């Protein structure tokens, strides 16, 4: 049972290689998750210099196995069930009136550590749009991630809309379409329709000179 791997505090590593409109960059993250409380705490560093996109646009790419699934919903937790072999998470993020990100990640244990390894590719972004023009506020709204099964692929799909606040009071929509597929051959849990209720707080480390993001996140399964 992968769920048994999450009863306590688990170290997390995140590594992302990105290319947006030919701007190349990498991000490294470290922290821990405590699924019992649906809680994530991570610090992300742009190891290549200045991040060429706003940090908030990377939040959904940068480990939903740390969601809190209520006891009565535990037979719907696909993410922990795929562990430790892990799962592939792929997404298309469409920024309304702008470019798109396509991502591919593997989330699995490396020893006792939960690792999220990501490749991100962004194209067709506007030079002085909200993303490349860095016009997005350093904050983050609360969302519901709607999950449905894809029995065909032995996995799940997610559909949701991220709303990014813009510095002028407007909103930049990011439509998300994602698929998750197990890496191993063992049985996984295919859930009834439900959603993950997420809340995210972004901050800075006062002693840190590199381009970075400190994130505190709470995720709870619901709708069943
Ligand atoms: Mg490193
Ligand atoms: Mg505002």
């Amino acid at each position: 049972k992968g769920e048994e791997l999450f009863t306590g505090v688990v170290p997390i590593l995140v590594e992302l290689d990105g290319d947006v409109n030919g701007h190349k960059f990498s991000v490294s993250g470290e922290g821990e998750g405590d699924a019992t409380y649906g809680k994530l705490t991570l610090k992300f560093i742009c190891t290549t210099g200045k991040l060429p996109v706003p940090w908030p646009t990377l939040v959904t790419t940068l480990v939903q196995c740390f969601s809190r699934y209520p006891d009565h919903m535990k037979q719907h937790d696909f993410f922990k069930s795929a562990m430790p072999e892990g799962y592939v998470q792929e997404a298309t993020i469409s920024f309304k009136d702008d470019g798109n990100y396509k991502t591919r990640a593997e989330v699995k244990f490396e020893g006792d550590t939960l690792v999220n390894r990501i490749e991100l590719k962004g194209i067709d972004f506007k030079e002085d749009g909200n993303i490349l023009g860095h016009k997005l506020e350093y904050n983050y709204n609360s969302h519901n991630v709607y999950i449905t099964a894809d029995k065909q692929k032995n996995g799940i799909k997610a559909n949701f809309k991220i709303r990014h606040n813009i510095e002028d009071g407007s909103v930049q929509l990011a439509d998300h379409y994602r698929q998750n597929t197990p890496i191993g051959d063992g049985p996984v849990l295919l859930p009834d329709n439900h959603y993950l209720s997420t809340q995210s707080a972004l901050s800075k480390d006062p002693n840190e000179k590199r381009d970075h993001m400190v994130l505190l996140e709470f995720v709870t399964a619901a709708g069943i």
